[PDB]
């Protein structure tokens, strides 16, 4: 049993997803604590959001806004565990 998870490791900010297998959910970290946004409508990517931040997933670059805070811009997937 093995949660997918990002590059974890970005220059700003450690960038741990928990990207879950079907991919419908992810377990982000907003900076030591974990928010679960999930995969919706997408259209510029794959978003999972939640409401405290946006993530974006573009599929290998992956980015988190919301509106008022950006948390990541600048990620850029190594891979994650598939």
């Amino acid at each position: 049993m093995q949660t997918d998870t990002l590059e974890y490791q970005c220059d700003e900010k450690p960038l741990t997803v928990k990207l879950n297998n079907p991919r419908q959910e992810v377990s982000f970290v907003y900076d030591n604590q974990l928010l679960h946004l999930k995969q919706g409508i997408s259209a510029s990517g794959a978003r999972y959001t939640d409401g405290i931040y946006v993530f974006w997933s573009k599929g290998d670059e992956a980015t988190v806004y919301k509106r008022d805070r950006i948390v990541l811009n600048n990620c850029q997937l190594q891979n994650p565990q598939r």
